[PDB]
């Protein structure tokens, strides 16, 4: 267990506890490569259990993921819905190798 | 303007205005032709917005107005709707050409 040891010393009784975004600072982000990822599920709306409403794979112009376009009509209303469902999860695999920098850090 | 002149003379300070409706009589109509106009339009519930729902042209030729008639039916009840529905507007244009004939009328 000590082997995975990121720290000198353990959280004693009571030291403080510094507080570094002490002003309001807009983020500077930066992060090795591969420590985010988008992780994305199919939305099976195109099943022939779903046979009613009409349903189109979706194209998300430029982050790369895909989505589903589906339209269903009402005929008690005579009005009609349209769906764009996208289904994704963005994951920090390493918290550690992200960073955020703050500047003007006074007061 | 003045090519427009309808009426004689223009409303006085104080005229008495004359009631005409003076006994409930059944009215009799009459019009030079096509004083009223019937303003009709389409229905798009054929648009990909409905697609759980069928839907098609509906004529009715003894007036000549054409309507929509769809229909969609439900799983959980194995029971379908039928709807024939119809938009048109009823339009007197030349108000001054329709009149209508009281008889009967004293009080």
């Amino acid at each position: 267990q000590r082997a995975y040891a990121n720290v000198n010393t353990s959280l004693a009784d009571a030291m403080a506890v510094n507080i570094l975004n002490v002003k309001d600072a807009r983020t500077n982000v930066f992060w090795a490569d591969d420590a985010i990822r988008i992780v994305s599920q199919p939305i099976p709306a195109n099943h022939e259990l779903f046979a009613g409403m009409k349903t189109t794979s979706f194209s998300i112009p430029d982050v790369g993921l895909n989505g589903i376009f589906a339209t269903q009509g009402d005929i008690s209303t005579l009005s009609g819905l349209c769906r764009i469902a996208l289904w994704y999860g963005v994951n920090a695999t390493r918290p550690e190798a992200i960073g955020v920098g703050l500047p003007g850090q006074t007061a």
